[PDB]
């Protein structure tokens, strides 16, 4: 693939353009995920962060205080003042009215500041079209999806043939539709689509760490396609300094994909 | 086909027990879905319904006034009033720890009030003992899941397989998996399976068509309340329509 800031240069999609080219000017391609309960910890988890990320992956529905004044506000300063997008990882999987006022209103209004969210394949190509609208009904910001053509967990019925028919969707709309989170290339340079990988399961194979050894490399992954890398409880959980592990993954990711180019 | 009744001193859920007791006591079958903007109306229109449905479809994520003391507290009140349960079609699609928490708390806090909801087998059985153990750790109150083994929305991928793929999920766990949202009879009798088919698109398909067809519950929506017509009138006429559909099966 290109370099982050060639594919930035060219991207059909501005919120896709504005991500390489936030990667590119700050040498990262980390994406961090904070699942902690209170807003309180997640600002100040957001804040260390905030300069060695491109991406922040939220879960506003698991906080036990969310508020628009109180933790949507100050997660749009950070991300402002650091430079960084937010991907709400709702995965969305329902279609008409419905999925766009999930989207676009209800108490999370996240269509109002989530640069990215995700949806599954499985309710067919009407949910690409019905975020987008929803989108264009509430914000002027650019927005994009991320779909999900390949599930990891345990039994899940993403076969080949349901893959297919996800990247299908996927290429309805390069404006909206920016990529996928998964583990591996999902092709489309030959069609003219740049998609963006991010890829979750991610770690450094830390000796003694068991956890963490439930994961692929940073190098394994970087090498064989995925443009992001999600981190989550590797950057700051067991009494982890965010600061530096947010800078070791940053570094480790950055080098792997300085390689493979 | 047994009756409301015997199915529910059978059912290994409490909660498809619960429902189907309701069923044959109020003599009704019928499923309202009020997908209104505000409170005030959905309460208006749910006072008005509640001795005419066995349950409620709800989208609590939709409102532009919810809260748990202004909109919960008020429809529990209403629930229990006119015994009907609730069920939040909030279609579940992530698994481990965030979509237990996305059933138990957050905002909604679904788990707390909704006596039933739903999930699609794209996840994988994760999503039955995921939202299972959810349940049972915030209340002691019966819940249970509906699986979405076949969508009907343009271009879904719910193919054959994805379709057998969700009903083995379904059948991992009868104890709280009580059926699908479905448009047929997903059969089950012969391997021990007694699933709660609860038929959505149906006015006056024809109530009698789904109803005899193998559909146990009926989701009305608009046809209840738009328009200016009177819930409570739509709502006996549903009522009838697929109460006596059921006798004649």
């Amino acid at each position: 693939k290109a370099t982050y800031k060639e594919r930035a240069a060219t991207h059909p999609s501005p919120v896709a353009a504005k991500l390489f080219n936030i990667m590119h000017e700050k040498q990262t391609n980390l994406c961090a995920s904070l699942d902690v309960r209170t807003t309180k910890e997640l600002l100040e988890l957001v804040e260390a962060l905030g300069p060695k990320i491109c991406l922040l992956k939220t879960h506003v529905d698991i906080l036990t205080d969310f508020s628009m004044e109180g933790t949507v506000k100050p997660l749009k300063a950070l991300s402002a003042k650091y430079n960084f997008l937010l991907f709400e990882d709702r995965r969305f999987a329902d279609i008409g009215n419905t999925v766009k006022l999930q989207y676009s209103a209800g108490v999370y209004r996240i269509a109002e500041w989530a640069d990215i969210t995700n949806a599954h394949g499985v309710v067919g190509p009407g949910i690409v079209s019905g975020l987008k609208q929803a989108a264009e009904e509430v914000t002027k910001e650019p927005r994009g999806l991320l779909m999900l053509a390949e599930l990891s967990c345990k039994g899940s019925l993403a076969t080949g043939e349901y893959t297919k028919g996800t990247v299908d969707i996927a290429k309805s709309d390069k404006d909206f539709v920016i990529g996928f989170i998964a583990q591996r290339d999902m092709g489309g340079r030959d069609e003219g689509y740049d998609w963006l990988i991010m890829t979750p399961g991610v770690g450094l194979d830390d000796k003694g760490d068991a956890l963490g050894q439930q994961y692929r490399t940073v190098d394994d992954v970087v090498s064989t396609g995925s443009d992001i890398i999600i981190v989550g409880r590797g950057l700051f959980a067991k009494g982890r300094d965010a600061k530096v592990e947010g800078e070791r993954y940053r570094k480790a990711g950055w080098e792997a994909y300085l390689r493979r180019c």
